[PDB]
């Protein structure tokens, strides 16, 4: 069981060209995943001053790669309001909300689901504060890094793809998972 959360920064800093490139990379990612005969539930979020959720993992067709690829392609760089701000913390809270439990208790089989966040940004957040705190809140909800004998690090992966020529590499690096002999930081020019 796997959930893949696609989060695409749609703020002005990104630029139409690079945003179009990012979308194309997410389309190829979805096809590369499906080429393995696996069916994750997808979440799709774009953001600037505020986030917009296009697809929730709980939706019926969230595991239909064709349908997901279709909702993605229909997103336009202009389709976002206040692009003059970048609140990455709010975008990750959108992912957190998507992980929320329906009945106050962990859902059946919750400990078996792998969560993979794919964040495309230049790391230039400028509103909302440090987004790392939300990653910590997600790890708490998923009971990752809590039990010293069952850390469950395999159940969360945060990949970050740097977009554009102007990126804050320190911030991008701070958000990506850091796992021995594994790489989680990439550029659009470069899975799940
Ligand atoms: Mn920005």
């Amino acid at each position: 069981s796997m959930n893949i959360y696609l989060v695409l920064d749609g703020s002005d800093s990104i630029g139409a060209s690079n945003f179009t490139g990012a979308k194309k990379s997410l389309v190829n990612l979805i096809e590369k995943v499906a080429s393995y005969g696996v069916k994750p539930r997808y979440g799709l979020v774009t953001y600037a001053t505020y986030p917009k959720i296009w697809v929730k993992v709980s939706e019926a067709d969230s595991s239909n790669a064709d349908w997901v690829t279709k909702q993605l392609n229909e997103i336009n760089y202009e389709d976002h309001k206040l692009k003059s701000g970048t609140n990455t913390k709010k975008a990750l809270q959108a992912v957190y909300s998507m992980m929320s439990w329906p009945d106050d208790v962990p859902p059946e089989g919750w400990n078996r689901t792998r969560h993979v966040i794919i964040l495309m940004t230049d790391g230039l957040h400028n509103m909302g504060g440090d987004p790392i705190t939300v990653i910590d809140e997600i790890r708490d909800l998923l009971y990752i890094g809590k039990d010293r004998k069952n850390p469950r690090e395999d159940y969360l992966d945060v990949y970050v793809f740097g977009v554009g020529p102007l990126v804050n590499q320190v911030n991008i690096n701070a958000l990506a998972s850091k796992k021995d002999n594994e790489q989680h930081v990439f550029k659009v020019k470069d899975l799940s």
